[PDB]
């Protein structure tokens, strides 16, 4: 392999420099449900959770 | 892999251009260990080789 930075020039080549490279990866995402309800049927104004803060 | 010229330039790609190459390496090192002898302590005038010279 090589490897680039943001501009494309290429910054190290494990082959013809004698390194080696470990390369890890992980797929997810999340979601909410606040759902329309009888108590506070504004949106905007409904949370599942509260905070404490100062 | 690529090949890489010093200034940063592809010379080239072993993939795309149906080539194979072969890496040798080798890891070394020396030392002379000059004792100190009963004869000629100062270790500055001392060396256990000598040359010929012009």
């Amino acid at each position: 392999a090589v490897i680039q930075d943001n501009t494309g020039a290429i910054i190290y080549n494990l082959a013809q420099q004698d390194m080696t490279a470990l390369r890890l990866t992980f797929r997810v995402g999340w979601q909410v449900a606040n759902t329309l309800n009888n108590d506070q049927p504004t949106e905007a104004n409904r949370y599942p959770a509260a905070s404490l803060i100062f």
